């Protein structure tokens, strides 16, 4: 027989349990093959890809990644795809692990306001990517149309304390990283494989701060990890920990005791972790500019007792987590809304600036602006700043080097340029600095920075 | 002893059987080591990389990839490399799996009109890439100078019903994707790893349509899969199927039951597939813009009985295969030749347009131009089109959104821009539309589109 | 218990042995767990990244990669990080394989002139990357802040004849490849993952020529191979040889008998090789333009007896090693220093030109300039050259094709353009040619070439 030769469906039909990221449906917990009815709906919708940055996502079930599907090897799946009448595009679905043309795409073409159905037997056990396969296929995937389906072995996977759902994607906006507003899809960047954002679960901060994943010392954690692409291959890594097991798709090979593992575009793996020490453990794409310049960081936060014989040291994790160490950056979202409304206050700028200053400026000038005498000059009550507060704009954009004096002390060092910061970010950061630590006050506007950036 | 320690060559010398892609030489079918004489000739030649697009390829044996070589572990190989007198460049060969300096490159330097020879023992069993290694090495490989050599284990590989030869490459043209004419090699794009085409077996459509690979339900298929690069790593994937086995080079590890697998630049693998359901199964690089925007798709077509218990559904595979669902796009080749000759007719444009309309326009407007009332407006007998047929050029190039009325019906939707289409493609598509479904007729020229594209 | 549960530290504390690339510390050779004290110092310093090209590296222990650390599974490590007072930036360390927040980064933040300490138990056996994790993390890694730590199994690794240390990195300069002078870090190229150099051990030629690694026929060689990134994934390959074993990090899986293997960004592997035939064996990133256009080549040179039954052929390895076949390119370094001083002589140019002519020109015109009658025209005593020595600049920059006559002989062929060469390189090469083989003499300057390059 073929694989998954376990007998005809038995019992009543089961209406499948779909879940939203980062959660997973429960184990099916049964010893017989069933007829499973799956109902999934496409919705096109604006969501925030970053604070104050909107994007028109195309979604399976209202989220990126799409709703998680869970069935048993040998089940017969009757798949119903609906396309909501508000959609502008037609859509379909290709499930990896399906035995048949297009993995379903050939049979699931669905116009706005319509519904399609096709039936397949789940012959192949494993974790699998699904995605839209409507021309132009790359545009549909780039807009968020991907998720995971798990096909369990007949005895089920081994029990663990937590199961989570994490999926990487590369995204292509017309504007640069953190440029505010509604950002269109950019076909030219996509063809060139030059993404502006690389994310877990559809947004910067989706899994950081108050949205981190949780477990306790001693517990086991399984993560179902997808790479929707469309184009990038992930050097997938956990900072400060190790994977007990890594298994790709439905493969017979299992790797154990590794920290860094390559996930193909369109690939999926199951990883297992055992919590040993408290703190924040970071999932990244270790093609490092993705993790630290484009959004590709997620957090598993572990609580419980210290083990000083295993790890003993201070805990200053803002040095690398930067502006994602805090619970959120909601002050930036709020300042951006107020600016669009024409109601932006000095305090709106101050609080947005405070959020952005973490990492970006604090690593050298300190969280309190004091710096370090002779090494990093102070921003707190800075005579150099007060002497020409406008020159601060050029210093942020283009850097500063050479001999200077600040609060009666000599410095001869190098502050690198930070031209990648957007006009609103520079304005908000400097407004924060002017209104803290007994500095003179006032404000800097995005338009002020735009003028300075444009000077030859 | 070393590996492959099977004794001295015995019997008469064997003159090796070389084959052209996508075919493989027969199994050697012998139990003793032999002296094998290999004769391979370099030829530089123009071929079509895409319909109406010519390129000067550099080849081993007249094809891209080059002729397939098949020997037994423990054989002594006497390798003769000839460089045809029509060649402009010198050439050589590096075979992966050879034990010695440059894998042969050090001993096989050959000027136009000359011949070289060197001898090696095949110590290492496996599938291996060979390629040119003449400075500048990257240029030689980018021009097509790569292929595969199989070194069999002494007992031979297990029997299968079919063996095929498929090799990925990245290519660098001065012009953009599908821009017509003789296209030079582009060194700047190559250094930046920004290819214009990513292909199987040296051309768009090399393995699609009437050139697809074949098998029947129940049969086993082995594919020898190479990645010549020069630069890209393939997220190699089969749509709608699974690999029974994947084995890299001569490695001891074998992965089983996977659908997606990473092939390094310069790497090679042997994959095995068992046919279960009829239809078209697609080999792709799942870095998806390569597969659907740059040519990286090949087809295995399976015939035999349906199995409705495994897969039951409609078969509209043009939604993702697009303009490669048809047997070929020969109308485009012909229209391009006629244009170069100054003899391009309206009907030449109509038939080229018909070929290009599949996927590109048909996914929303339908194959018959009827659209879908209230959702996608008709192109068939379109009053909006007839009212200003020239405005159609701007609509294709730059998109259309907002409220419009077409054949007495309101629409308020979004047609994305399609600026990547070349001037001849837009002209031919629109000429097809004007001369179908009782539209007014006439024609649009490439020069008309060039003028509109250049407007601010 | 956890892993590495071998008992409390015993004996006196051990002060750890650190080594500079390409060497490794000795095996620890002990049967008990110890307290190991590690002292490592950050130094920021200018070094030559290529001949006549300086770069400001940020280093662990004065080298790129940083000092190699070697401990035993179950050891307690007391880690002291110092930042030299000459540093301008703060720094820290993340060791892969550490169980705890940031792999240490959270506890090791260290300002210029300061020292930090933290303690960890080495629970996980394997080879692991360490690196700086100070915001902006990508800039710190791109500047050279990475190395390897080995955690031995309790019984030690199997004995071999040689152990070596090789680490790949991608680098981002404002200037182009081989443009002379002090080159700043380029943030824009880094974000886009578009490196100007891709190197082993921090420089072009670090492991070629007189700096090659050595072994003899019959000996075993272990290489500890890292990929510091920040961004690239290596298609890591040995030309003309095979790896007996490849093992990633501390993984349970071991691959055997492969030639090409994918190393993730931030990944590390241990490879094993047995020398079988004399000659130069080349370690490369087989994303080929990295190996042959950006510096990603290193050499293992094997001495001993020939084995003509395994490999029999000539040895012209300059056809692919090009300008790295020679012991060094010190003439280029010297010509660049003299030019900066205003003391550049004709002979300085001649010797720099001689070094650069290897591969670049010699593959077609020969090492003696004679060419090949009717196929490649001579540069030796060339009447065509003497007739208009200035036209030689355009020929190098923009190529030459069509019918020409040279020393009473007809040619109708194609010399590709070589625009990637810098102004000093073209000037030096042509000065070499003018002063060899009874050509007229004189000189060409970098300023002459700059003027010609700028002509429309
Ligand atoms: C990596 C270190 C570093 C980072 C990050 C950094 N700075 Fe600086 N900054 C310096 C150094 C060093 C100087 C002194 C330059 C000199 O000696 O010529 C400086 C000088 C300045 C000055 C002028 C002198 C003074 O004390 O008033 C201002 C204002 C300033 N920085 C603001 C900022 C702001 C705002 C940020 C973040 C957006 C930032 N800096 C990020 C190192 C840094
Ligand atoms: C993804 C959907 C989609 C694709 C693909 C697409 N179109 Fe359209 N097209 C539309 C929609 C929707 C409109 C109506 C726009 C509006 O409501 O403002 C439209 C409008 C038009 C119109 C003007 C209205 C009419 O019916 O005459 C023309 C002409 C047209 N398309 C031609 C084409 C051609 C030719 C192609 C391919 C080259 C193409 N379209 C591809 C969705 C699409
Ligand atoms: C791949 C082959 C190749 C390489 C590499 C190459 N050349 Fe040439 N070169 C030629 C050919 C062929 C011609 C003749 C062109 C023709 O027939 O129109 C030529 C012509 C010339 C000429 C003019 C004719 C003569 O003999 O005086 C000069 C000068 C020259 N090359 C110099 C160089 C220099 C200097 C280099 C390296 C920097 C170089 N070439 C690299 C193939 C090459
Ligand atoms: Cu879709
Ligand atoms: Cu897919
Ligand atoms: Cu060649
Ligand atoms: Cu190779
Ligand atoms: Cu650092
Ligand atoms: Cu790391």
């Amino acid at each position: 027989k073929l694989p998954g030769d376990f007998g005809p469906p038995r019992g009543e039909p089961i209406h499948a349990v779909l879940t939203s990221p980062p959660l997973v449906p429960p184990p099916v917990n049964r010893t017989y093959p069933a007829k499973v009815i799956v109902e999934l709906e496409v919705v096109e919708k604006e969501m925030q890809i970053s604070e104050g940055v909107s994007y028109t996502f195309w979604t399976f079930g209202g989220t990126v990644p799409g709703s998680f599907i869970r069935v048993r090897q040998g089940d017969t799946v009757e798949f119903h795809l609906k396309n909501h009448p508000s959609s502008k595009m037609p859509h379909n679905i290709d499930l990896h692990g399906v035995t048949g043309p297009g993995g379903g795409a050939a049979s699931s073409f669905t116009a706005p306001g319509h519904e399609s159905q096709f039936t397949f037997k789940a012959l192949n056990e494993g974790i699998y990517v699904y995605h839209c396969a409507t021309a132009p296929v790359g545009m549909h995937i780039a807009n968020g149309m991907y998720g995971l389906i798990l096909v369990e072995p007949p005895e089920g996977l081994p029990k663990v304390d937590h199961e989570y759902y994490v999926m990487q994607g590369d995204f292509y906006t017309a504007g640069k990283y953190r440029e505010k507003g509604l950002q269109p899809f950019d076909m030219e960047k996509a063809i060139d494989e030059r993404p502006s954002y690389v994310l877990f679960n559809g947004a910067e901060g989706a899994l950081t701060g108050d949205k981190a994943l949780h477990a306790k010392v001693g517990e086991t954690v399984r993560i179902f990890v997808g790479n929707g692409g469309p184009n990038l291959v992930s050097s997938f890594h956990v900072i400060g920990a190790i994977f007990d097991q890594v298994r790709y798709e439905g493969g017979t090979n299992v790797q154990k005791n590794v920290q860094t593992t390559l996930i193909p575009a369109g690939g999926a793996a199951v990883v297992k972790f055992t919590a040993r020490v408290p703190g924040s453990y970071v999932l990244v794409d270790h093609s490092i500019f993705r993790a630290f310049n484009k959004g590709a960081m997620a957090i598993l936060k572990i609580d419980g007792a210290e083990n000083k014989l295993v790890y003993s040291g201070k805990e200053l994790d803002s040095v690398y987590l930067g502006d994602r160490a805090a619970p959120n950056m909601s002050a930036v979202t709020k300042a951006t809304q107020a600016s669009v409304s024409g109601t932006l206050t000095v305090q709106d700028q101050v609080q947005a600036g405070r959020a952005l200053f973490a990492g970006t400026c604090s690593v050298c000038h300190q969280g309190n602006g004091a710096g370090l005498p002779g090494v990093f000059p102070p921003l707190a009550k800075s005579d150099f700043l007060a002497a020409d507060p406008k020159r601060a704009m050029n210093i942020v954009l283009h850097g500063l080097n050479g001999k200077i004096k600040v609060n009666g002390q000599e410095y001869d060092s190098v502050m690198p340029p930070m031209t990648q910061l957007n006009d609103d970010e520079v304005a908000n950061i400097l407004t924060y600095v002017l209104n803290s630590w007994d500095n003179p006050g006032g404000r800097v506007s995005a338009e002020d920075v735009k003028k300075v950036r444009a000077q030859p």
